[PDB]
């Protein structure tokens, strides 16, 4: 009833959807991992009569069921995604995305990544992204290579039309006391490359976590505090 949806609200294989600005949206969906059940949010941006799609509903069901979802609530077509890093949870799903015509993206280190980890494969390589602090246009967003983070190949997503800067994994919700599935990622670095974000994108009025709940832009700082108190 308008709240952000959280985990205990939304059965694994529904997916909702939570307006953030005009023409912006994150999609919330749940999936179960090792016996524990999640959150993951993604993004839909409205790219003029059509729509682009940033990450997977984690999962070939979830995702089925998010397209169906924006038909029902927006009622545009997805033509293109971009997965943000290469776990489950940003390209699982892509196979359901290109057979109903979405043409699908990763930079080539998240796709080689997914191919060695046995991950859904998007089709198209973003070049542009190799290099710590690179940043490329795709459509009404900007693509953004922070650094080392959550896992080495991780973006992060900025609209500058609404300043709505979409963190992925890279970013943890305010509520987070832990750095989440650390098994990939640098905790070194993952301050440096959160410090890169702050620098570049100062005017985001809303910041979207990977998991959880959307905030300004305090997430990033909490973020980089959380990681760092984790390593010590
Ligand atoms: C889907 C995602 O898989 C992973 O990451 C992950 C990593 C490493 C392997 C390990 N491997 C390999 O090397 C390998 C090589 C070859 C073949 C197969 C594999 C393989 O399987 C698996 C899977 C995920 C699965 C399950 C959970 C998560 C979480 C998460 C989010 C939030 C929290 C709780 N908090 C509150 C909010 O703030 C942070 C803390 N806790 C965890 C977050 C995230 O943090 O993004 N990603 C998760
Ligand atoms: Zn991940
Ligand atoms: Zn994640």
């Amino acid at each position: 009833s308008g709240e952000y949806p959280t985990v205990n609200e939304i059965p694994v294989g529904e997916v909702r959807l939570y307006q953030i600005a005009d023409g912006v949206w994150s999609h919330i969906a749940t999936q179960s991992f090792d016996g524990a059940v999640y959150p993951s949010n993604g993004l839909i941006v409205r790219d003029g009569d059509e729509l682009l799609l940033i990450d997977t509903a984690w999962g070939a069901k979830n995702t089925a069921a998010l397209l169906a979802e924006i038909e029902k609530q927006i009622g545009l077509p997805v033509t293109r995604a971009v997965s943000t890093h290469f776990h489950d949870d940003r390209v699982g799903g892509v196979d359901v995305l290109r057979a109903a015509g979405v043409a699908t993206y990763a930079s080539p280190s998240t796709r080689r990544l997914a191919e060695a980890e046995g991950n859904e494969i998007p089709t198209h390589s973003l070049e542009g992204l190799s290099s710590s602090g690179d940043a490329v246009r795709f459509g009404p967003v900007e693509l953004f290579y922070p650094g080392a983070a959550h896992s080495t190949d991780n973006l992060v997503v900025y609209v500058p039309s609404a300043n709505v800067l979409y963190g992925g994994c890279a970013v943890h919700e305010l509520s987070s006391t832990s750095a989440g599935n650390v098994a990939d990622a640098d905790l070194a670095e993952w301050p440096t490359s959160v410090e890169r974000i702050q620098k570049h994108y100062p005017e985001a009025e809303v910041v979207i976590p990977g998991h959880g709940l959307p905030g300004g832009l305090d997430l990033l700082q909490h973020t980089a505090n959380v990681v760092k108190a984790h390593k010590n």
